[PDB]
């Protein structure tokens, strides 16, 4: 089997992508943030605290002929960027882009954070990092890539992110026609429970490549390009007026100004990230500081490969035995 579903920005800034994802019988369908860093799926529903909804679509297991409570289970998780979510768990069977799961944890959140709420667009998240992650106590469950990847025609799914238009993810194949050149594949390590690899160095702008290990994750659940503050402190230095802002909370620079682009290596290969991708607009409304695409990853305590650096590349999560990440451009 195979599953393809094309994936949209939630806004004018590619702040996140949804997915639609067909939930129970008959199917409920919900715009989901597919999240390669994390691993439940956890859905707004029926039994979300009514002040916490604003505006998104809900599942409702009531509702659904397939949906069984999956008892005594409960899950609880936070994020990097400290927004949260709780609550309990059915399964339900669960289709994206054709690809079909049943019994699939569905994790319906009694509670969600202020982060959550406020996001209109985002009716829940599909974590598709390792399982080992997901937090379902006291049986911890499988994510739907898991699941279905015995069905699948090749255990593996790609992301596909557009700039500022949309993208696909599919699931169990590779579409040679969504890429250019060849796809490079770069070792996991599963030790975190990430889709964790090591670039093999950087180049600012037409500057010299710099030859340096660099481990992050490719996590299309993050906005931005965090990285070591040596390497973000080198890319910003191009950029006359750019600063670190402590009260903003991370490099601005002006918006009068041309970004350079930045390349980032997987094994002899190389990805450019055009300096359009790295702008991420005014501060606040009207404003000429304009926030940066690139920031450092100092006491995150990991580097990460977030959409800024996923979209400019056709990624592939293999997830055969010994997994590995590859990368093409595009």
């Amino acid at each position: 089997s195979t599953g393809s579903a094309t994936t949209t920005p939630i806004d004018s800034l590619d702040d996140a992508y949804i997915t639609p994802v067909q939930i129970g019988t008959p199917a409920q369908t919900l715009n989901l943030d597919f999240d390669t860093g994390s691993s439940d799926l956890w859905v707004f529903s029926s039994e979300t605290t009514a002040s916490e909804v604003d505006g998104q679509t809900i599942y409702t297991p009531s509702k659904s002929t397939t949906a069984k409570l999956l008892s005594g289970a409960t899950w609880s998780i936070s994020y990097g960027d400290g927004s949260s979510s709780s609550g309990d768990v059915y399964t339900d069977t669960v289709s994206v882009g054709g690809l079909t799961v049943t019994g699939q944890a569905v994790e319906s959140a009694k509670k969600v954070s202020s982060s959550f709420t406020e996001d209109s667009t985002i009716d829940g998240l599909l974590g598709l990092a390792f399982s080992t992650l997901n937090t379902v106590s006291p049986t911890q469950q499988k994510t739907f890539f898991d699941n279905a990847k015995a069905s699948l025609d090749s255990p593996v799914f790609t992301a596909d992110l557009g700039y500022h238009a949309p993208g696909t993810y599919n699931f169990g194949f590779i579409d040679t026609t969504a890429y250019t050149g060849s796809i490079t594949y770069t070792a996991v390590s599963t030790k975190q429970g990430f889709w964790e690899w090591t670039s093999t160095g950087y180049a600012v702008g037409s500057g010299t490549f710099k030859s340096t290990s660099i481990d992050g994750i490719a996590d299309t659940g993050t906005t931005l390009l965090y990285l070591p503050a040596t390497v973000v402190s080198a890319y910003w230095a191009q950029v006359s007026g750019a600063k670190s802002s402590s009260s903003v909370g991370g490099y601005v620079f002006p918006c009068s100004a041309t970004l350079p682009s930045f390349t980032f290596g997987v094994g002899s290969a190389r990805i450019v990230i055009p300096g359009d991708y790295i702008d991420f607009g005014p501060i606040s409304t009207g404003s000429s500081s304009c926030f940066g695409g690139i920031q450092s990853s100092a006491g995150i305590g990991i580097n990460i490969f977030g959409d800024v650096a996923l979209k400019a590349a056709f990624v592939v999560f293999n997830g055969a035995t010994t997994p590995t990440l590859g990368f093409a451009s595009k």
